[PDB]
């Protein structure tokens, strides 16, 4: 709960806290999960690669 | 105290932190007390399905 990087955010009018796990390199990565999902894996992508 | 998913939040004039529990599916949830409620039981709805 401390290694949290706090690099930005901006919505400005509401306290929303997402949940976002963190990386030791500097990266910050979302967390989204669906049912139709194998349940069997997990995967990293970019939003735009695919 | 860690688990908080900082999604986002707005009210630009002040820091008003607001008691809301979250979910590790990424969701988040108000708590609401009422002394009209049946005492022997907890609620859940979306404030627009009723």
């Amino acid at each position: 709960q401390g290694s949290r990087k706090r690099i930005f955010e901006n919505t400005k009018q509401f306290i929303y806290e997402v949940n976002s796990i963190t990386d030791p390199l500097g990266q910050s990565y979302k967390i989204i999960v669906n049912r139709w999902m194998p349940t069997d894996a997990v995967y990293f992508f970019r939003s735009a690669d695919w």
